[PDB]
């Protein structure tokens, strides 16, 4: 530390890492970048891939939301207890990222014409996570092993935004329903999710959610 | 170990991990899955995300190409020397993945109509990697630090397949050109790139490259 998140005034690819920091009792600074400021062209060319989020942890400056999550995982001991768990956590997180990519593409490029096919195809994309939960202490612990990891925060966010997109998408996925309920109920996440910083921030950069 | 790769008969998302294993002096088995076998629908339901590659390292079964690369990185000491390097390697690999994703979309969905725009947009996506190299011992070493990492193999593969897509795309990226040449010249990679199993394998699954 200190921690700084440099991002658009949205939840997007930062709410997972924000929930992570909150739940871990870490404080951080938000450097909010408007599109107006972004369109000025001063910051964009200094970013590695010309994109946000950008994250600072003391002397370490990072880009790529999942690299940031993995760094937080390794540094804060949220990357499982062993080599198997670390690999399985990567496998989970890559799955989360696949579906997030499909979600982002829908929201920003094809919402009106593509939502119906998306929500229709969604249960097939959520089943893997229910399956993962089913094979880990009957879904009563975390996505991998018995301790919270970076992969949990990301999957939790993915499930949260998808409930907004499709209200009852988790009714046919009991383990994922209770999982969302259980992790959201953790005191520090509970507090974060009800905080003005979170509540008064749109999920995405357009209207669409 | 033992190592087993379960995949379709293409280079695709497995050539990087193959070059990794080859370069590290590791042997592995190929379990080639044909469209016919996939269609018969016994293996697909058992795969976590209904997709390949599937990877076995002794008792550990994995899906997700990048999770496999990260696992090989962690277990074979190809994940840098410290926290900073590990995070920067993740930042590089995620960038490689982003571009590979765009590549896959071009190849498999919009090759003819989209190739023109893809190639004109390509230099903007290659520049970050040239910049990284220029800032790491003047491009004389690896993408991050002075030892080969899982990120190098993934980047190397991505660059190679783009040299097929756009013959001269590295002309204006001299450090990447030399980087490709130098890594390709590593005896075990040089050997692997000539080997019939690689040479006889098509880059993609639809016969487009
Ligand atoms: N692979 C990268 C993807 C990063 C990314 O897509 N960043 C978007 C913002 S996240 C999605 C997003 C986009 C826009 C807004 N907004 O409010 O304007 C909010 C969120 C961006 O920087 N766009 C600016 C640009 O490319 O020039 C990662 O995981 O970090
Ligand atoms: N995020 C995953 C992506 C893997 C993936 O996309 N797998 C696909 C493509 S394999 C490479 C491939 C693509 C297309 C053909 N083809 O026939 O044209 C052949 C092989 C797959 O298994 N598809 C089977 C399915 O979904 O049922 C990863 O990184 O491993």
């Amino acid at each position: 530390p200190p921690y700084t998140i440099v991002y658009f005034p949205v939840r997007g690819r930062c709410e997972a890492m924000r929930m992570l920091l909150a739940d871990q009792g870490q404080s951080w600074k938000e450097e909010v970048v408007t599109i107006d400021t972004w369109m000025q062209g001063l910051l964009k060319p200094t970013a590695l891939y010309g994109q946000l989020p950008k994250f600072e942890d003391g002397d370490l400056t990072l880009y790529q939301s999942n690299a940031i999550l993995r760094h937080l995982g390794r540094s804060l001991g949220l990357y499982g207890k062993n080599q198997r768990e670390a690999a399985q956590m990567d496998m989970v997180n890559d799955g989360v990222e696949d579906l997030r990519g499909k979600y982002v593409t829908l929201i920003y490029t094809n919402y009106e014409n593509g939502k119906n096919d998306y929500v229709k195809a969604l249960p097939g994309h959520l089943k893997p996570f229910e399956t993962l939960l089913s094979q880990n202490q009957g879904g009563k612990a975390f996505i991998v092993g018995d301790q919270i990891s970076f992969a949990d925060y990301n999957l939790l966010d993915l499930l949260l935004i998808h409930q907004v997109l499709a209200p009852g998408c988790l009714d046919n996925f009991p383990l994922l329903s209770a999982y969302v309920a259980r992790l959201s109920a953790r005191p520090k996440i509970k507090a974060f999710l009800s905080s003005p910083e979170h509540v008064n921030r749109p999920i995405n950069g357009n209207g669409k959610q």
